[PDB]
């Protein structure tokens, strides 16, 4: 039975990757941060073959400890302070987690394989944010011009990973993923912010609702992560839908799906075009969920959520 | 108007202290951690009532984030409540715990000192001390009772205690150490024994749960009400001179007695649901904690208003309502 | 009187830059690490009243950085501090990244926090390295893409971007000096050039017999640290902040270095050199040669010391150093 | 062949412990920090294949565990630290991360090692009398701690992390609560070496003034060469414990001045001037240990007494000063 270790398992991607690997018969171990409040909202339904362990990317000891006890076959580093805006607020912390944290995991894995003679496949959660202002089309080889501490930190993590591959021959893959959403997307993100409101509005619990992007479904993307680690050789891959859409187009589809006009609730207050050819060719990966289905999917779940709220009220 | 800066505002004590200070007319500022999930459940109702309560992103392991907000806020009082506060968890992540509970407290102290000197302002500081620092030292424990920490968390609290005392003695910083004993409430973290019990009890009463797993039932603790204790933190900073005070009810009870009172209050025999699992036992345990709050009573005039029985019943009532709320969702087919 | 704060002042570049700035009438402050041993060998002479002040701090300690920035209120900041050895970076990657990458960010953030809190204005220099280009083919210029081959290199790439991000995001006057290999008689003895000349001078006096090296094929663009520190200062004297490659636009291999140095003393390096695998890096950087057209045209900077002169300048020093040692050893002083 | 891993091997104690263990037939490994300058001045004369140096840092957990796995040491001596008390007030955060958390990282790396490999390791923590702070003497193992500096509070923390790993996991970890100990290898920024180093230069005419701070502070001074032996002894017992290592004799900085200068026929009052900058924000007034337990259980006792220690340091620094004068009048420096 293959064993997988996931950092950032409580996040959006972690929650889906967990379900995916389980369906694959994998034994899944995830590292979680201690917090004063419930923090396993995305994987609660799963917990009730999945083990959770306390750890932190800023604590190298905690990382090596669990890798030694778990002896994973595949390690997915999805953990990070993933909010771009917030990264300007806590740059040091973000760098320590996103950049150095990644290096700690890499070094913990390399050290482990040398001490135990074992083999480990590694995945680094890269981001299209690394490209920054570089003009399209952005592929695996496009140069980075990060525009935030978060992006710069991901660039560093990307390079530490590549370095461990070329220097030690570690099976380390960099998934350069573009924006992906889902019903579990953090509410601090535009797509989820919108669908959350709509559900509330429809239920009548809410009154008002406060650069284009390549949005894909988180469920599809984690599959590409797994595919990367199943190839013969380690490599870096861009994962995107290669299509664009606007927040308004999102509003129309979202609100239109529930028979509401967005102009009755809307309250007015970069340029990434990825080439995922390599992913399609080498991994045979293809998004099986389009923009429309993704939106209506988010809307349905957020409505079910609003109703749960109306019932309580 | 008085400006207060609270670290660990999202926690149990932080939520109560916030309500208490706002009640005193304070302008409250709190530092929070970015999380992939909702993390302001305890203070949401206050924030939604940006004005008198602002929240800022920071981390006790990031010294820059601390100094930055101290400079921006120019607080009059600083309450360091932030911490990886679970004892059992500290054995699993000692390094992270130490960096936050020990060095983290030092980072704040040093950020406050640098601020007051660079800007000439004055700040009163409060450090969230714990009875856990006494460790195995026999009760009753007072301000003069020696420490003998039994976990990485406790040893880190002692360090934070000494860093604080040092900044007071070395720089004249008005810094106080609140040596608080266990204090609970309906907002207590669910992974702590008292909350874990009343939460499970409430579910059992409504048929949503049937078995409750616990560890050492013979451990004895001095349990007060967090609502009462946050007042003591405030009092400490109002005195003429800084000092350290033990805050407790001076009444001790075992976990088993907590079970008797809680379950018995709802007409059930906990022995019918409770089961023991070695996984909840800790490498090094703290057997008996009971404080002597004579100094707080005499100097701060502080006295706990909520007693043990009332606290237990308060938590049971709240968690029962919670369980019923969940029961309604299951009944309506909204919850699985 | 301008005030400059130099991190990594005890290092090679730090010592030269300090002299250069003092010669310009600057008040120089340096941040130094506490150590159980003497660690100011390169700057101790700068004393022989106090235009050079040293303060205890560390790039892994954000508070220590902001602390001296507030007290010093500098006009210019030069971040030269770093775990600068590439081979060592493969051994202690975590620490290296924390000093070279996050450490640079801590300084940047401390400077920005300082300017916003005091309304003051500060100019900032980041010590970038040609090592960032890694395996990318030469000649490498400011537009050449990076492909780091070591944790150190990757970390310098991070610092580069953090620096660029602060300039673009907050309008901070921050420049990236993309300096290529630069040696001097003060160069660390664990780097190839100094290792060679030091061993040479000693071999020449009978103090040493065998010199162990790694990859002699490695080609590099070697300049003189004394010349390069001037470019750092010029960069900050411009109207607008930018990034510049500082090099000699001439590459030579380590063997060529070995030919010139030993031959200069009429010796045949092949008679004393041996190859040890331990000195090979897990991932190597083959050829580095810069394109400093931008520095010349904009800063008006040009390297005064050529390769030959550099090698002979280093050999002369270490030879005289080896001779003095021999005298002290012969006299029973060492 | 016994294997020892020493953190802080380049420091005073590390250099003596290395010699002591090598003389005991040990294979010694030491962790050193990468630096821009030569940093092995104290152990160069040793480094002919039983002493290995590896790059690491107490603020880098990975680096620690890494070498512990490769080396698989039987005994670990944690002497690594930002050991200057005055400096600790200026860089409290770093000092804490190294002295307190750094000690915890090593303990956790050793525990993780022994659990993952099944091997056994004996651990020594370099505790200090500074932990007692202002608590009045005599100070023994159980005397309450009242740290007066970030350094001391960090040592107090390291002390408890160490005791906790012993009580919680049964790890063989001992806390050596050592009082001040000097030697000709002592750091020049410490009062004793500062004084003897200056005295020597004054005697040969290379220096004229010596600036100091509080001369009334009282300390229990022993010889590092003697103390490192107590460290080894603690780990040779059947059970782990904590022991105070001291001379039990206290003296003031002034007495140190009378003895050292008087030894060369000089009056220190003619060269010493008080500088307010050398005073610590919070001072440690009087330290005198009770090393009964060490003598009774370890059979350990100091060989070098106060005056002998002072004269030892003065002799070396005088000869060093004379040798400098010669190199000065020659153009070598
Ligand atoms: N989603 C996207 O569109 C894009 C995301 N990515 C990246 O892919 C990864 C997954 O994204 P996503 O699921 O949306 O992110 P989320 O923000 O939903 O989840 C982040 C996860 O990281 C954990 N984490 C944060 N800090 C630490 C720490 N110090 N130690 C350990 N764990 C920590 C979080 O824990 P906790 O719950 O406690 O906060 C959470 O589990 C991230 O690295 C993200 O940057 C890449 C491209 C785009
Ligand atoms: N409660 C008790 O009975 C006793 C507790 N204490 C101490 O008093 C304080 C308050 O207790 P309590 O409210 O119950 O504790 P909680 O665990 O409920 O709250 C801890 C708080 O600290 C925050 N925090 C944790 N790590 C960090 C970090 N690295 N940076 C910033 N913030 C962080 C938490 O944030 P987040 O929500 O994201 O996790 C939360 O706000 C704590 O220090 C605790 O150890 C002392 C004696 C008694
Ligand atoms: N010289 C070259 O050929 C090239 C160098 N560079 C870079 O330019 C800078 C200067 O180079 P160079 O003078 O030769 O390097 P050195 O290695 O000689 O000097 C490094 C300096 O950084 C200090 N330092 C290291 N770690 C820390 C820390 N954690 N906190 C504070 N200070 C620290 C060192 O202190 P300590 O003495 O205590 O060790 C020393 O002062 C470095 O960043 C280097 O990487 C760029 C291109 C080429
Ligand atoms: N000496 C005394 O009188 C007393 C001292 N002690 C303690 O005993 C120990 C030995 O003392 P002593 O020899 O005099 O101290 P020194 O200051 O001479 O030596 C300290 C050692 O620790 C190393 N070190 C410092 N920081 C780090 C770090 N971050 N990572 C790795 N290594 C590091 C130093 O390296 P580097 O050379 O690079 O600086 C040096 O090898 C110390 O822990 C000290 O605090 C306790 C009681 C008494
Ligand atoms: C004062 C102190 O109170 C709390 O620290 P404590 O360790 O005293 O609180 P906790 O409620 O966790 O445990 C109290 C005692 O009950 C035992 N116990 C029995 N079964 C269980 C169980 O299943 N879970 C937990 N968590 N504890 C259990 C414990 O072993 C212990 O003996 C925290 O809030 C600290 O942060 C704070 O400093
Ligand atoms: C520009 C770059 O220069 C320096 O980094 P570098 O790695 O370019 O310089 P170094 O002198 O270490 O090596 C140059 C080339 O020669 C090879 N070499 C062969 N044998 C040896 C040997 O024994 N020791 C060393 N140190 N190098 C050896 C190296 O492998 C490499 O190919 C540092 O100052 C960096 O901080 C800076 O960023
Ligand atoms: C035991 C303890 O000893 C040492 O810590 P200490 O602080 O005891 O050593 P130090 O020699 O620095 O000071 C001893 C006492 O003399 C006073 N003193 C007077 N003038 C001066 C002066 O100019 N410099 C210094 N450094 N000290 C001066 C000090 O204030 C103090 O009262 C370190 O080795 C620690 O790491 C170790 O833990």
């Amino acid at each position: 039975r293959k064993i997988a270790l996931i950092t950032g398992i409580t996040g959006q991607d972690g929650s889906y990757l967990t379900e995916f690997l389980l369906g694959k018969g994998y034994e899944v171990h995830g590292l979680i941060r201690r917090s004063s409040n419930f923090n396993t909202q995305r994987i609660n339904h799963i917990y009730i073959l999945m083990k959770l362990h306390y750890a932190d990317l800023t604590d190298a000891s905690s990382l090596r400890r669990w890798i030694d006890v778990i002896k994973p076959d595949e390690v997915y580093n999805l953990a990070a302070q993933s909010h771009v805006a917030v990264s300007f607020e806590i740059p040091d912390y973000t760098a320590d987690v996103v950049a150095t944290g990644a290096l700690r995991l890499l070094e913990a894995v390399r050290s482990h394989t040398i001490d135990s003679g074992r083999t480990v496949k590694y995945y680094q959660a890269g981001s299209s944010e690394m490209f920054g202002s570089t003009p399209p089309p952005q592929s695996e080889t496009t140069p980075f011009h990060p525009r935030s501490p978060y992006a710069a930190s991901k660039c560093a993590a990307h390079w530490y990973t590549v370095n461990y591959r070329e220097a030690y021959g570690l099976f380390a893959c960099n998934g350069i993923l573009f924006n992906h959403e889902s019903p579990r997307r953090g509410e601090n993100f535009v797509t989820r912010k919108i669908t959350r409101a709509l559900g509330r509005i429809k239920v009548g619990l809410q009154t008002k609702l406060f650069a284009s992007r390549d949005w894909g479904f988180a469920g599809d993307y984690v599959e590409a992560m797994w595919l990367m680690l199943q190839q013969e050789k380690p490599d870096d891959y861009v994962v995107a839908t290669e299509e664009g859409h606007t927040v308004e187009e999102f509003l129309d589809v979202s609100f239109g799906y529930l028979g509401l006009n967005w102009k009755d609730y809307v309250e007015i207050d970069d340029n990434l075009q990825g080439d995922a050819s390599k992913a399609k060719e080498v991994l045979g990966w293809k998004p099986q969920v389009g923009f429309e289905k993704l939106v209506k999917m988010m809307v349905d779940e957020d409505l079910e959520l609003a109703k749960r709220e109306k019932v309580l009220v």
